[PDB]
């Protein structure tokens, strides 16, 4: 664990999240837990700025380190950490469908059989409260208890891994289960659903 | 501010609101202000054969150089900028989300926070007038009074704000907001939103 | 007007049409007016091999050269220029917001301002007849009597204008108004549209 | 047929596919009819990663060369090619709009004569299994009887054809055909479609 590779792979997570179309507009932010703390994405810097002296170290007290400024939405990395001991990476965006089903404050049900990859039969979509607000990392401290995802109501995604890559993957998978949620929905309300047990059964082969 | 700095990055919103996808179809313009009027893109020249020569100034009397015809829909920028005295950079666009949005000539309710942007809890829809008609240019000097953005009636979207990527990020995002809209009306409308207050709140925040 | 000048901006536009998300799928043809015939793309040639030499030669006859096989559905282009003296360039693609409006046989009304770009207040959508039938070049012949572009049913869209690349841009357009179509017509129907008159004023500043 | 030029070309095609848009999100897996065999893409590996020495071979008891681990889905794309003797190509992917109406569980009719491709007047649906299970491939094998490619429930889609290209238009085309049905569907249901009789004429002049 070396501070700079560490945050060589956010910032090229930031860029490949802007390839899959997920960032932009708002924007998400990014961060690894580290040491005692975590790094995270800084506040106000187009990932084309970027560089690894914009990645800021929050230590455990949320005591960033002097000069610069960590995401304004740090607050519920932490939650993210604190809730998965098993995380190491947190990928937070407002892509397009995850916010859209979240405007609706539905959770996404077993609409397809990769929706296992989350850890459950569903995609969770947690309670509203302002960003940066300590109700916010409740909220969603709670819905991360038994999912390494949870959709925030009037907000967007935070979706959680071992690591960035299967964070990224992760983050990508839940905006096309969104987005088939959104286009069936759209036809047949409420749309067919794999049951709980076949979703047990895959559970099992993952 | 050097009239060349402003015109090279004129041509590079142009092209960047191109990449977002916001321009292409019917195309946008872009105006900065300047002295006593403003550099706006020229009618008729696509994005591609562009140079800072193509770039024409309008001065405070709607008067162009010599030589250089403005774009057809300069009026309202001279409209946007009379309007919020603090906006130094004006993009105009036929984006699809929020054209489709101007077609219902629906307002966009506070669907998700980052409304706040705008500068309230809503992106006004302008009344139809025809197109650099100075008709136009009151509907949409009367809707950017309290917002620094608004959508045009069966036209498209203008935002403004202190310099040119500001303008291009709002623009950006209330495409956004105007997807995340048309795709949660197709099926329930109303569409849920957060109160004012809440809006207040986030407006403190920002 | 050189052979091989034509043939280079006909591989171009086809480039570009892909650029824009307009071909693929299907495939569409361009053509060019030249000579006595048109100068068409060959069937069964992906862009990426096509070259000046693919490009085949028909004459008024419909006798293209040896060896060079047209485009399968050439004969709607021939009716394209017969109704149309003025157009220089027909573009024709299989398009998803087009295609999709001609598979409800609807025409797209004024929706938007820009429809006054293929000449009315109306992009019609032709009968269908099986492609590269003698009957279908009579129902594009007859709806390009009026308009620069047509729909056509349970297939495409076909486009024409004085040279190839506002040829591509009509296209381009079309499909534009095709999706604003389609969006707002999955809200309400029917979709609130311009006056016969407004559209009179458009042309007229067109 | 030399193993490592086939191997280069399924690279290529999961790098196209990817290209299309119809790869990302679970992913998919293509395969080469191969000597008594196949040659398959890897399990876990994404196609950046990949190189001519992870393609694996399955031979026809279903043995796979040692140190390597086949798709996990790699049963039914042997059901494929036992299914379909002709077939040398088997495309599978998890594209949004293939996925979207198997979730609806329906056939995609005659709504574009294109649909011809696939071999007839329609795009079946095959019932749901577990994947990489053996029920899954009854399932599929049973519906490429008399198609090149099927949709399966709740899953994806599988594209079947003479060699790698012509399998990745149809994927493509079938995620086409997908898109439209969704689109009209969400405006109308059923969705007009072209009578069996028109679909024989075009199987006919194809
Ligand atoms: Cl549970
Ligand atoms: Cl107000
Ligand atoms: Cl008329
Ligand atoms: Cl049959
Ligand atoms: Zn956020
Ligand atoms: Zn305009
Ligand atoms: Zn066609
Ligand atoms: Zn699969």
């Amino acid at each position: 664990m070396e501070r700079n590779k560490l945050a060589r792979q956010i910032i090229d997570t930031c860029l490949e999240m802007t390839r899959l179309g997920l960032n932009q507009g708002t924007a998400g932010n990014v961060s690894v837990r580290y040491q005692d703390g975590m790094l995270i994405t800084p506040t106000g810097i187009p990932y084309e700025k970027l560089t690894e002296s914009h990645i800021v170290f929050i230590d455990g007290n949320g005591k960033h380190e002097e000069g610069k400024l960590p995401s304004s939405e740090w607050r519920f990395h932490m939650a993210a950490y604190q809730s998965r001991p098993d995380a190491n990476a947190v990928v937070h965006n407002h892509a397009v469908h995850c916010t859209a089903v979240s405007i609706l404050n539905r959770s996404i049900p077993a609409i397809h059989y990769m929706i296992a990859a989350a850890g459950g039969n569903s995609i969770p979509c947690a309670p509203y409260a302002t960003f940066g607000t300590r109700e916010l990392s409740e909220h969603v401290a709670l819905a991360l208890k038994n999912r390494k995802a949870t959709l925030l109501q009037h907000h967007g995604l935070i979706a959680c891994e071992v690591n960035l890559e299967k964070a990224l993957w992760l983050a990508h998978e839940v905006e096309v289960l969104a987005q088939l949620y959104l286009t069936t929905l759209a036809i047949t309300d409420p749309v067919p659903v794999l049951s709980d047990e076949e979703i047990a059964v895959v559970l099992e082969k993952f």
